[PDB]
């Protein structure tokens, strides 16, 4: 039995071509999605026993695991066309930390460097439907993956910010934290470069 | 009078266009290399007054400065070809934190979370030259850039450890803090997209 965590943020592409990749090699393949804020925090609990976790928060080092970099996804910081930021401008950037942000929630209460939130006007919530919920509302801005904005940013219900930081939206490395047990087994090695090999296909 | 810091991280192509591109808008400009770990320290000094720095070292929001991406480098970690964890299997990737590591030393003796060393074992340096001399001494291990090693990977005198981390090496945003004065001025923006749309054309 094989236990493999993805973040919400992993787009459903990854999840295809991982869980594919893994049934070549394992019987028993159990999938469980968890929030950005959540993935790290759900691996360091002992009982919980995952094998690996496919997530975009990064952790220097943590008991049993090793980390690697499977590939890269997008990310664009986002809000109501009609948002006092919409022209985008270069002040703009500067002023995010002024306006309401919609920022994921931690259960821990505590976030990473990569996902605590930038402006001191933040209202947390448990996922990216919530977060762009809100941000259609224009109650503030966010910051959601790629794929999860694609189809309201060409409907126009949604407007970009981040190009002046970031042209073409924010690279954001997909990790592989994978129990240190699995690091000799060829079967993981197998699952690593397939699954490498299609995600850069995809790119 | 225009003051810019560049990272020794920072390939010697990029500096080609950044001072280029400013020389177009901008009539004095002094450039100022300086070991990634110093980059931010010295730019927070008030006194030493430096308008823009591009660094590939990250910390979030920093007094009279705003961040943005320039483009992406790489970096490799490499030892000498006889060193023990040459076969670079995924064992040897978590036994990294074994070895002696070659890292940078920070004048603030401080590091931030992406230049802080791995290791128990290691021997601080002042540049990648220093760092690499040790590392052909198989005395340890190194993270470098990509054109700080690429003679040497070719010459067989170094080896590569880092494949099985990141394939094709680990790529590192080049950021550039930008004093927040400048975020309204026109001069800057070109600089911006310029630098960019030339930095993009490397790529
Ligand atoms: C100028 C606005 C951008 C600055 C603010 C940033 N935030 C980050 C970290 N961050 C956070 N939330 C994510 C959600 C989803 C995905 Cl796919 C990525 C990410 C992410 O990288 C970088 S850049
Ligand atoms: C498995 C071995 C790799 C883990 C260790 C890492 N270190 C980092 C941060 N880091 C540090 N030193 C640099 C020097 C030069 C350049 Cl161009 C980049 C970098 C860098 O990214 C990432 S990954």
């Amino acid at each position: 039995n094989l236990r493999v965590l993805l973040d919400t943020a992993i787009p459903p592409s990854f999840c295809d071509t991982v869980s594919s990749v893994l049934l070549d090699d394992f019987n028993m393949v159990s999938l469980i999605r968890t929030s950005p804020a959540d993935s790290l925090a759900t691996i360091k609990q002992d009982n919980a026993e995952i094998d690996i976790a496919i997530t975009i928060d990064e952790e220097l080092k943590i008991s049993r695991f090793n980390q690697c970099v499977l590939g890269y996804t997008k990310a664009f910081v986002v809000a109501h066309p009609q948002h006092p930021l919409c022209n985008a401008s270069l002040h703009s950037i500067a002023s995010l930390a002024n306006y309401r942000q919609i920022s994921l929630g931690s259960r821990s209460g505590q976030h990473s460097n990569l996902l605590r939130p930038v402006s001191d006007k933040v209202l947390f919530v448990e996922n990216f439907d919530d977060m762009l919920r809100l941000v259609e509302a224009g109650v503030g801005w966010g910051i959601a993956p790629h794929y999860f904005v694609e189809e309201r940013l060409r409907n126009g219900t949604l407007a970009v910010l981040s190009e002046l930081y970031e042209p073409g939206g924010i690279d954001t490395k997909v990790y592989c934290y994978y129990n240190t047990a699995l690091e000799s087994e060829r079967s993981f090695l197998r699952f690593l470069e397939s699954a490498r090999q299609r995600l850069r296909e995809l790119g």
